[PDB]
Parts: C-alpha cells; structure tokens; sequence
C-alpha cells in the first residue's frame, strides 16, 4: 500500500480501499461506500471527498464496460467491421504490402492423405465465415462480401517424403518460406491461401497464409485444433463456435450505445494527459514515424525460462506481467524518464462465449509504469498489476489499434505511445545447462515502412520450454548507439529482476 | 525486494541485495574481494562495485571494528565511573531542581511477606550488584566514584492501614508512592536509591524504591522485580547468574580506547555529518533539542487492536517494533513534507548471554535514516528500515547519540540533532501494565491524556515516542517540547501517527464484521 493516497492512481486507491474491506458505487451520480463499521477512516474521507470528481468519473467508465455475458444474436447484415475499417484505411493498397499483412500456417499431418487435409481446411473455411472475406471500396465506402468454399483453389504439389531428414527438412522449409513470401493483397479475391504438399501417399504437409486483417493469431491456434480434431481417427467432436460476422454487428452496435461515453471520454482524457519519450541520445520524439523496421530475434532456453518462472512465482506474478515490469524499467533507464507509457497488445476472448471464435479480436491495454530510481522491483510490478487489471476491465476495441489519418474520439491513434509489448504462451508439442547471458542476437534486414513505424515494439512467446522474443525497432529513428543501449538495458532488466532471484574467492 | 538504482541504495542495501544471491563481499589487508558462486557477479554488479569502492572499504572496516561475541568480562576490576556515568555528570549538572526522569520508581505488593523478609531480600540485591552502591564526587574537579555499604542502606517501615475498603485503601497506597517517587534523588546524594517498606498487614507488603536513572535502566528495574519474586518465592529459587556492571564498565572502556575502533567512529561520525534537518511544518523552526517544557501525550492501545497489529506484522514477515518505526517514520514524514527522517531508537546492549542479567545502565542507540517518498509502498519502506536497523545494531558505540555534550567529542555522541527517538520493549509479567481492555470493537484513535508541562532549562528532546508492549496491552507516550512545536503541530503529529498506525498496520482486520452501506 502505497504512502500518499491523495496522489495514488485512482485504480490503485480503489484497489487499496477494498484490500481493507471498502467497495465504492456510483448510482444516480450519488458516490456511496460498502464496509464494515469505522472502516472508512477519517483520512479517507478527505481523500475521497478530495478526489470525488476524478473517483466518479472512473466509475461511471466501470459502469459502461464490457459485461458477461456477451450475447451474440445473428446477423442478416453483411458489412465491414469497425476494425476491419480501420485497418483498410489506415494501411491502404501499397504496391508491396508490410509483411505483417501476411500470417503463415506450416503444419505437418503424418498419416493423412492430401485429399483428407484438403477436405477439411476447405470445411473449416466454409465455417468460420469471415474466412471467406473480400474487400472493396465503391464510392469511399468499405463493402465486404463472401466467396464460397467450394471456389477456394487449393494447390496440390508433391515433395520425396524418402529423402533423409537432412536434406528434406531444408527443402520444405524453403517451400514455406517461398509460399509465405507471396503477397496476400488486402484488395485481393481472397484473403487466405492454401497448398498441400504430398510427402507421401499418407504423409501430408500443409501451407496456408491468412491476411491479418481477418486472422489473428489465436485464431491461427484454433485452426490448427479444429484440423487436428476433424483429422483425428474418428474424428473428435468441434466445440461450438459464434461467427465473427455476428460478433461485428454485435460490436459496432455496443460501440454505438451512448452509455459508452463515460468510457470513452475516460480513456481520451488519460490520452491526453500521457507524457513523450524522447531519444536518449538525439532528442527526438518517439512516436511512430516512418523508417526501417529491423527485428532483433533471440531466444530464452529452456534453463533460463524456468529461472524467470521461478522468480515470478516468488514475486506472486505472471510471467507476463514481471516480463512487462522488466521492459518498462529497462525503458525508463534508457530513456532517462521515469514514467514509461506502454501499448500492451491483449486478446478480447475473455468469456466463453467468445472462446472458440475465428477472427480478429486484438485490443490493446494502455498503462503507465512508474519506475522511480528509488523504488524496488516488486512495488513497481504490484503497481503495474494494478494497472493492468483496471485496463483489462475498461477495454474498448478500438482503442489504440491501427491509427488514423482523421476524425476518432481520442482513444483509436497509437502513435503517440512508442513502446508496444505484446506477449502470450503457446501450449502444442535446449538444456544446456551453460546458456550466455544476454542470449545470441540475430538483427534482421530492415523493411521499409513508409507509414509511421511502432517505434518499439517487443514479441514475446513463451513455448515453456523457451521464450522466444523480437525487439523490432525504427532503425532510422533510433542510432545504432541508443538501439544498442536499449538492448543493453532490456537484458540488464530481465538478468536482474528475474534471473538473479560452487563458492569462489576473487579479488575484486 | 530489490531495488532499481542500485548506484544509490545504501551500502547496508546493496550488501544486503548481494547477499540474497549467495553474494559476499570481504575485506583482508585493505584488499576488496568477494565470494559467490562462480557466475553469480555480472558486469553490471561489478561496475557497481568498483564505482563505489570507497564507501563499501570504509563500511566493512567499521564492520571489522564492531562488537563480537563473546564480550569477555573480567572480574574483580578497579572502580573508576564508566564512559556514561562521565557523560550523564557533565552535561546534566546538579540544578536545584533535578529533571524528572532521574527517578526510576519501583512499586511491588508481595501478599504474604513481612516487611523484614522483603527488606532483607532487597538488600540482598543491593549487596550483590555493586553498581547499586555507587555514589559520585569531584576530586579536583575530576568525578570519582565510591561504594556504599549495603549494611548501612536505611530502608524506611511505614503502615498503612489494610483494614481499610479497598477505595479507601487503594487511593491512598497510590498517593503514598506519587508522593514517595516525587521526592528528590540527587545525582550528588550519598546513596543513589531509596527504598520504603509499607505495612499493610504483617504479613502483606508493599515495597516502594526509587533508583537514580545513571545506575539502572528500565530493563534493569524488570531484572530487580523478577531476583525479588525469586528471593521471596517458596522455596526460593536460584538467581541467574550476573556479572557485574562495575566489571563491564572497565571493559567498555578499554573496548572504546582501543584504536581498533577507529574506523567504527570514522562510519558514524561521517554518517551525521549527512543527517538532513528536520524543521517544523508551521514554524519553520529548525527541530534540533533546545530547551523548552516537555508535555507527554499517553494513550493505550487495548488488546483487540494490539493483536492485530501483531498479524498485520506477522503479515510482513517483521517484528512489531520494526512494524511500529516504519509507521513512526512514515508519520514523521508525512508530518513535516520531509521524505527522509532520522530516528534515533533507544535499544539495550544486553544482545549476548554474558550480559543477560547484568544490572545497570546498558541503554544504547541505534540511528536509521527512514526514506518515505510519497510515491513508495510501506512494505518496501519497511524492508529498507529493517536492513538499517540490522547494520545499525550491528555497529553499535556505547557512547553514540546518548547524552548531549558541553565539550570535546569525536562526532558521534551528542544526539541533539536528530529531532525524533523512538524507545520501544515489551513486558510479560501477568497483571503488569494498563487495565484489560477485551472489547472486540473499542474505538480508534484511543484516548489521549495530556501531561502538564515539565521544565527543561537545558535541550529537550523535540519528540520521543516511548512505547511498551505488555502482551495485552501497548502503551504509548508522545513526548514533546510544548515551547518548540505549535498546539496545531503537535495535534497534527499525533493524528499522522495514529493514521499511520491506523492504515498500514490495523486496517483490514475485522474478521467478517457486519457491513453497512453509506452516502458519501
């Protein structure tokens, strides 16, 4: 609990309020309290009299949020998403499209006829409608419409399933990265690609691209499942599934309610209120600008992950979470700010009416760390806990998504928060004992984007038997100086707050 | 706990976040090296290291000048007056009037014992621990002490009347031992304790002592009550073995002349040329002691609430005294916009077995320095506090911030710069204390009693929280030099602590109590 209430985050007065058995509620615009008898101090009281205006705005916020269940009913109308316009606005028709535009699938089928893998990407994509999506524009409105399954053209190619593991594995990994290099256009007749490789009369590889715009990577997980089922030998049964389509009328209907406004204006007013970084060593703001994407990949091994398990565990935490504690205090370090806004990128699939939905249902969840010199660890991390819970509750699925070239409420545009992070665990079938510290660091090839760049932007999965991460960067906005401290302060954050948590002599 | 600038934590800090990785760092023949397991010191860690080498030599050279185990006390050594007796002569004087806290009262009822059996008990105590007979003169101007004869001790027989109802006969036993402890006991007298024997029946006893504060500390008059149970119990028992505080005062003395210590004395003497200063938040007025009219503010906190301030500790993984600084030190912050607070903690060097039962002035202090930035959480604030009162202990100088000074020094022993003492010990004698209170729901903040004003024509410490924990009951008393802060400063003060108090170590305990709901 934190020493000076008065200047506490309203998330975390409340939340040190109902530690102590306190619970507020708004009704009418009357502001009331539940406890047990003399519970609420004095001292409270001032406070919340005090902070009255600013305690009732977040909870008229509360009150317009996001409520199970969610009901999708169907839908008669065909239209594009409130997010799918965002995205076909923002991203446009360039020539070469930005990789991210493209998702791969690369799943082999041991035992499976082609004919058999075939059959039932084709029933899955005569499923999961959204699937069959296609896009365009007539006079500067966004209009979808559906192919049929039975038009899908699914390419059928062969590979020597009897060739040795050695020189087969490159060769069909070359095949993948061939098929995922193809652009997918956004514009395109359809949004997805599919291709079975024979590697035998019973030994079938598949590749499929979806387009983002349509796919998200949780969803890339429930394909693979249900192909799995519907291959398994007798097929298992597919758990039910709501239609994205029915949830984007849902969606664009919650949006449009006017009992959101308490939300909305809530989150715009934080907006407004979020600090600028700066480069630590140019000056220059970070928000996206245009510029050379370049990844840095490296890999957590097995050892060390379970290191960082351990220290999470001790610190009663996700691993998410500490890893989000760890990025932003290695931000305020090297930024030289101590208070680091951070995107985090989260999944709406949150209630199980939801579970099993193909789609995109991305969201972001805005928070500010506050990393004081000061400070420990832990406290930073309690902090932030807190403000992630209150986020996750007061999510809006616009909100800081894909930018804007006009209009918005105040809550849609991301650019001005450079530091996006966006991590999740993989759960689907090293040991070295002697791993570096920090890993191995393999730098990309920079893509150019000529629309504004995420100026920071770290991936992380954790398979659980390693984390793999990405610390993609705006190589023309960043010098190689600052990108270098950066990489240098992410990993002193992750070796010292989470790692470090035979006996020899040495002068030091 | 670790923190995120370890450039600038404490020493105390930094070792001790080195040492939760198996991390230990070792002087030898002005030689910095360390032991770990043998990738445990990264390049970060030794950058550290070797940008603040300075500081961590000259803390593990004062560490290598600290007290160890054991204090090896010889016997039978020549009296001369020890290190404090010295201190405490000088800079309090003989004034007309002594200061109150001079008397250390002792008051004990002993139903079924004559007044000669407890009389020949109490003498016996005062025969055994010479230190009991001292008595103090000048020798051209030099203090010397001799001892008294214990055979000559005149211990007073007076009656009273037991016969009496008990609210006749209570007030009045009361009234006899206010009036008895207010008498004056020079610091210049022949005997330096007095003792009365009241009659309430032949065979039911009050006794009544009063002993002068530089001979005995208040654990001292605990050790005296527990020998006299001992010497009148049926059979009686053995008494614990003691040595002597005569015997401990040659050793101190040789302990503080060694050169050895000089490191030691460097630490400290560095650290409070550091101190920041505390000022009052109406006044402006620097809060160094200055002379003024001490008014004492008491209150008790009753067993309900005690217990769970005691689960509330337990809760943090610490004691309730660290519990209770933290909150201290919070309120003192809060109190005067400063966020970093000194505190002086009044602490007893009795921490080995060769000094348990040692009767006499054994009163120490440990000095921490509590940061409270408004931003930080009370748990880490504790954590940090506890890591300073560890190494504090640790490098303990009987002479340090005890008694104020008119002249000479070496920098470490006049306190009057450190505006706040704390001075906490708990009690376990059944019925000792404040009245039961088992009222599941009393009120907070408790009731407070306001002392009259006590004259102080010399410094007076600006803020002392004495606190005694008696297992049932907390007693406490705020202590404050009415002249110096302002009446709304000081109601303030007292309401940051009992918020304090309230806040971090009370609140959510209520175990399911009923729940209402209110506008607000």
């Amino acid at each position: 609990q934190g020493i000076d209430p008065f200047t506490m985050t309203i998330p975390a007065l409340l939340s040190e309020l109902q530690a102590r058995g306190i619970t507020l509620s708004l009704a009418d615009g009357e502001l009331s309290f539940r406890a047990p008898k003399g519970a609420l101090t004095p001292a409270d009281r001032a406070t919340l009299s005090a902070r009255r205006e600013a305690i009732v705005a977040y909870l008229a916020a509360k009150a317009a949020r996001r409520t199970d269940p969610v009901t999708i009913t169907p839908s008669a109308e065909l239209r594009p998403s409130l997010l799918q316009e965002l995205w076909w606005h923002w991203y446009g028709l360039p020539p070469r499209q930005l990789n991210q535009e493209r998702l791969p699938l690369v799943k082999l089928f041991p035992g499976v006829t082609a004919g058999r893998v075939a059959e039932a990407l084709r029933a899955i994509v005569a499923r999961h409608h959204t699937l069959r999506s296609s896009f365009h524009e007539e006079d500067g409105r966004l209009t979808v419409t559906l192919n049929e399954a039975a038009a899908l053209p699914i390419e059928f190619v062969e590979a020597d399933g009897t060739l040795p593991r050695e020189e087969l594995e490159p060769a069909l990994k070359a095949q993948a990265a061939e098929y995922a290099a193809r652009q997918l256009p956004l514009d395109g007749q359809w949004l997805l690609r599919a291709r079975v490789v024979s590697l035998a009369p019973d030994q079938s590889l598949l590749l499929c691209v979806f387009h983002h715009i349509i796919v998200d990577a949780a969803s890339l997980l429930l394909i693979l499942a249900e192909l799995d089922a519907r291959l398994a030998d007798p097929p298992r049964a597919l758990p039910a599934a709501a239609q994205f389509l029915d949830y984007a009328a849902w969606e664009r209907a919650w949006m449009a309610d006017p009992a959101r406004q308490p939300l909305i204006d809530y989150w715009a007013r934080r907006f407004r209120a979020l600090p600028e970084l700066v480069g630590p060593l140019t000056g220059r703001s970070l928000a996206w600008q245009p510029g050379s994407k370049v990844d840095h990949r490296f890999v957590i091994p097995a050892a060390q992950l379970r290191r960082m398990q351990a220290a999470a565990t001790r610190l009663q935490t996700s691993l998410f979470s500490a890893l989000l504690s760890a990025f932003g205090v290695a931000l305020a370090r090297w930024s030289g700010s101590e208070r680091v806004p951070v995107r985090c990128v989260g999944d709406l699939r949150t209630s199980p009416e939801l579970a099993n939905l193909v789609g995109y249902l991305v969201c972001s969840d805005v928070i500010e760390i506050h990393a004081p010199a000061k400070a420990d660890f832990v406290s930073i991390l309690k902090a932030s806990e807190i403000e992630s819970h209150s986020a996750m509750m007061l999510r809006v699925p616009t909100l800081m998504r894909h930018p804007l070239h006009r209009g918005g409420s105040g809550i849609e545009d991301p650019r001005g928060i450079a530091a996006t992070i966006n991590m999740f665990s993989v759960r689907i079938p090293d040991e070295r004992a002697d791993p570096p510290w920090p890993p191995q660091l393999t730098r990309s090839a920079g893509e150019p984007w000529p629309i504004p760049l995420p100026s920071i932007y770290l991936r992380l999965i954790d398979y659980g038997h390693a984390l793999e991460g990405s610390l993609e960067l705006n190589d023309t906005l960043l010098t190689a100086a600052e990108q270098a401290a950066l990489i240098e302060a992410l990993f002193d954050a992750l070796d010292r707050f989470l790692l470090q948590a035979p006996l020899t002599t040495e002068v030091l």
